[PDB]
């Protein structure tokens, strides 16, 4: 089973990603995770964190070159996915193909069942082989909860992603909260 | 050995390619030849290419997007680029990194002293570690003869006049001032012969 961990940054997703994970393990299943974008991890992600840095000039002005730097570290992970979704019971994924669908239409000021989030399902699913996850986990939080713990873009970005979980956008969606308890969830996606 | 053959588009470097092959493989010199942007062998490529005919939203809007596909489709590239230079005594490239170099700074209207250019030298020579050709030769054409020949569809580039004219004159200060090694630049009836004897 695929699972992709979405949301705004300071959302959780990273801290629900090891409740959901220790739940699964208690469950009785092997769980493997891995993060995008994959820093360190390949070139596409480093300029792309770079350009959003103030680096390689008029780079990050474009939407949809930012998206497609993204796409292709996802691309290069392929293999890494194939191989844990061979080896383990569930991967889970902190972050997927939806937060370029989420970020792109939002800067596009877009809207779920926009031009952006319809052009990354036929570039990342598609054409790159992106393995459609099984569930996608949008751990929504409100601007004003997210801003405790750029806020229009953030803002918006919130708004795509709440729409693209109620249109089923790439598969089943399934929101929670913080504070979801790790073994119904567990429970839920099983 | 590895030399890079660069020039404007419609320049006639396909053609180059080939004469100087053959001159190569004459002289009893094994020679291997890639063109770049890979088209069908990189992703990176083929969505460069449909980006500049239009595609893919805002893409083809950005000089370093752009830039930065190509640099991404070569470094894809480096361990074949590698294996040519192991298997035969000549690579020839059709287009490298200067050809990035050049359009850049183009679409830019900066020169050969501009940050693209250093730029796109840190990126793909430094950081992405491309393999610096022995050889670049620009092979200089007339912009009329070689928009005609292009005229004869055509990507954002390639029906931009001026991109193409000041590609051509940042072109001719690289290849002046040596960026990224040893250039020659020729003209559209050069002498095979004569050049491969030159180049090996
Ligand atoms: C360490 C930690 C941070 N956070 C906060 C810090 C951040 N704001 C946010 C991190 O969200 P992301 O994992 O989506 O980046 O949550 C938690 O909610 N729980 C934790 O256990
Ligand atoms: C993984 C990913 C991140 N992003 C964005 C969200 C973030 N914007 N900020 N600030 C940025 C970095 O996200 P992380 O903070 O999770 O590394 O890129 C996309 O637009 N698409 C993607 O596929
Ligand atoms: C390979 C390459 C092509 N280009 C441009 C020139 C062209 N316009 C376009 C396609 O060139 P070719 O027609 O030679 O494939 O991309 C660059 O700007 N940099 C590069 O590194």
């Amino acid at each position: 089973m695929l699972i992709a961990i979405e949301g705004v940054d300071g959302a959780g997703k990273r801290t629900l990603v090891e409740k959901l994970s220790g739940a699964f393990r208690a469950a009785g299943r092997s769980v493997a995770t891995l993060a995008f974008p994959r820093y360190g991890q390949s070139v596409a992600a480093d300029i792309a964190a770079e350009a959003l840095h103030g680096e390689h000039g008029d780079l990050a002005s474009s939407v949809y070159a930012m998206a497609t730097l993204f796409a292709l570290d996802r691309a290069g992970a392929v293999h890494t996915i194939q191989g844990l979704c061979r080896g383990y019971d569930v991967v889970i994924l902190d972050r997927y193909v939806a937060s370029n669908a989420a970020y792109s239409a939002a800067r596009l000021h877009e809207n779920a069942a926009g031009k952006a989030a319809a052009w990354v399902q036929r570039i990342e699913f598609a054409r790159l082989g992106l393995p459609k996850p099984d569930w996608q986990v949008l751990l929504a939080v409100s601007a004003e909860l997210a801003g405790e713990r750029d806020a229009e873009l953030q803002q918006r970005t919130g708004a795509v992603y709440a729409e693209l979980a109620a249109q089923g956008w790439g598969g089943r969606w399934l929101v929670v909260g913080a504070d979801v308890d790790p073994g119904r969830l567990a429970a839920t996606l099983a």
